[PDB]
């Protein structure tokens, strides 16, 4: 089952064929990559927020246009998948989703409202793949750029009826039918410190200092708790290295920023007219990111390394997580820079289930985005700004769907691309509650 | 080798896999999608400014979030093209091509400018697939909604710098270089009569009443000139009805409007706050669209009727041209309506395929557009529009690009999908020219 190993326009762009992206007829190598045998692992990269309009101005940045994303554009089997949210009153679609109702699309099979994490638009709970592929015997692991509390990462251990409840004081206050002391199941950091998944790798380090109202350990904060119960912390990428086995008894948490991790390109933000009055900008190493913080990459890597040594298989959810983040922001520089991050993890991802052969590796987003290319002179209502690429050239980006602080996700379909076992079903136009679906399947899920 | 049937919601939307649209493994289905043999004919049909957000908003609109376009959604093998043009005066990449570069580009298999049609960076002229499929004497058809000398149609049939030389007036004024009189191959409209595609619908009568300023037609206006040259002339659904042989000797020239053709829809232009003013939008009929003009879906049917007469094969383009006009307009009712419009070619095109089994079928855009779907309280600096859908509820449109009169196009790659032989090569990443290849090889045109 081969990888697309180079993608990249095939010589000079402004000659016939130079352009071209293939050497020759793919239908040989389509029905190479076609394959129903069972997944023995899977691991599913998020994007959120990289809709086809984020993915493609990252190239065009990073790789230049006619350029190739090694790990991104490499998948074979490519497809659209629809996301749409609900709306809780009326059960009708609500057009533009949340990161927190499409998080629980994929990951229970049932659609949601805006907000939710782990339960329908009755409040229910649903069992998650993650817990799912637990109670099989997988091993499981969860990794992000963003705060584990958030809600990408959330929806795969907890059941909240507002992503906002991400610790034991939000809860109560937010969440009152699951505060622990009325009760419930507890807080989003409590109850991903009851799933018990194998790996958990990002930042909030922030919540762990809450104590819990109530329970076993009532009184101790998070962090006592999880060190209590027998989870190995580590906040950095020596101590992370460190690591050689991660399970059940010794289930590894990561906690590497006290908020979301470190940011990998800066650059200024969008403004009105940027692109007519402002220089062009050429993003910038965070001198803040650190030798010290493991990459997304880094996390990828080790994450394989550990839930590698179960017998039985794994299932890792990866998420470039600050895309989604920086483009709220209508920052240029933030927004590609993690996508070029995505990138690489995928490219780790990739290696892996090249050389493994049963892995389904999946790359997709939860929702699109704002971020549009549109051509130099544009005289535009919002926030722009130029930037030039690595062709040399200038590249605007626009921002024009809010009058707020934050830019508006938006609700169109978006690529879904797989490598591996059972990436046929990708293929074509489908809804995001199918990679429950897809996922549960291949794995065996019963 | 099957279409997709139905890729709806299986059930209730709010239930767990209510929303799939998958019923099984797809696997199987895609190892028959499959097939290498040379392709007999060629059915394109390209929506203008139809990216993967004007797909998504035309079907929440009349199909419902979770309904299905019978004939766009239905192609099985999809993949992301990129489109990207080249800055004239240095050859490196322009982000944001314009129709007449794409056109080109999938026409010709070359990059180039913006503005330009059928001709290089240097302004040399490229053969395109049309005068390639003729010249191997396979039928070959232009179908479109907008005028025949706008940027799709025109650029299977003319080589001038600029796709502003309508006719001997604007060209002797702007392509200088191609003026009949002064010794080039002349005007879009010239040349096109020069072409002699076998089937050519669409709009544009208005340039025809010009008069040619050289050469054995001089003086004759260009209708007289097509008269003469031996094209059947028709300019209403009877007439074209009528019809029951085109070829070489009678080709087929049927002017349906003296501009663009009519739209499918009329709704009011989005507004600024237009979304939180005034009232949800129905979109309604238009009166003037007229059982005298035929639809683009019987264009498409009588196109394929004629053609298909010929034992050797055909090769035909068909656009939804308004799709893109209406985008920069700001119009979301229009926008949709020709959306709408397109499918049902589509569908004609597919049933017809479906039948036969040596007809490659690709549906596609030229580049992106505008038109964004943002959460329904949004308050954007742009103009914008809340919809009332088949669904019940609210969806709402928002164009935030641009200051000026004319919304802007964009640069994110999208969606290319394709059925029959052949159809393999549109999956993954690929890039505009590769079509122009794709199909070149299918159709085994040496
Ligand atoms: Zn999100
Ligand atoms: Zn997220
Ligand atoms: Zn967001
Ligand atoms: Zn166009
Ligand atoms: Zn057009
Ligand atoms: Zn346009």
């Amino acid at each position: 089952m081969p990888v697309l190993e180079n993608r990249a326009a095939q010589g000079d762009i402004t000659a016939p064929g130079g352009a071209r992206r293939l050497t020759g007829d793919q239908t040989a190598a389509l029905r190479d990559s076609l394959s129903d045998k069972p997944a023995k692992n899977i691991i599913l990269l998020i994007g959120d927020g990289m809709g086809d309009s984020e993915i493609t101005a990252a190239r065009n940045y990073a790789e230049g246009a006619g350029g190739f994303f090694k790990g991104i554009d490499a998948l074979p089997l490519t497809g659209q998948y629809t996301h749409y949210a609900l709306n809780k009153k009326t059960g009708k679609p609500d057009y533009v989703t949340d990161s927190a109702a499409s998080a629980t699309a994929w990951s229970t099979g049932v659609k949601t409202y805006n907000g939710a994490l782990g339960v329908d638009i009755h409040e229910k709970d649903h069992p998650t793949i993650l817990e799912m592929a637990k109670a099989a015997g997988l091993a499981t692991g969860n990794v992000s750029t963003a705060e584990l509390q958030d809600a990408t990462p959330a929806a795969l251990v907890a059941h909240v009826t507002s992503r906002k409840c991400y610790g034991p004081s939000a809860t109560s206050e937010k969440c009152p039918g699951n505060a622990l002391e009325k009760g419930g199941k507890g807080s989003i950091t409590e109850q991903l410190l009851n799933a018990r998944a194998d790996v958990t790798l990002g930042g909030g380090a922030k919540t762990f200092a809450e104590t819990a109202t109530a329970g076993e350990w009532q009184g101790k904060t998070l962090r006592e708790q999880a060190q209590a119960r027998g989870y190995q912390l580590v906040s950095d990428a020596a101590s992370l290295n460190s690591v050689t086995e991660a399970n059940q008894q010794k289930p590894l948490l990561g906690l590497f920023a006290d908020g979301n991790m470190p940011v990998r390109w800066l650059g200024p933000k969008a403004t009105y007219h940027g692109n007519i009055d402002k220089p062009a900008v050429t993003c910038t190493p965070n001198p803040q990111r650190n030798d010290s913080v493991p990459t997304l990459a880094q996390m990828t890597d080790k994450a394989i390394e550990l839930l590698s040594k179960n017998e039985k298989g794994f299932f890792l959810q990866v998420e470039g997580a600050s895309i989604d983040k920086q483009d709220h922001a209508a920052n240029p520089c933030g927004q590609i820079g993690e996508t070029v991050d995505l990138d690489e993890a995928v490219q780790r991802a990739l290696e892996f289930a090249k050389k493994e052969g049963n892995t389904l590796v999946i790359v997709t987003a939860d929702h699109a985005h704002a971020s549009q290319i549109v051509a130099p002179d544009t005289k535009a209502p919002g926030l722009t700004q130029a930037l030039n690429t690595k062709d040399g050239a200038v590249m605007v980006m626009s921002y024009g769907n809010s009058e707020e602080d934050s830019q508006e996700q938006t609700g169109s379909q978006l690529r879904i691309a797989a490598y591996g076992p059972h990436a046929a079903n990708v293929v074509g136009l489908t809804d995001q509650t199918d990679l429950f679906y897809t996922m549960k399947a291949a794995l065996g899920l019963k």
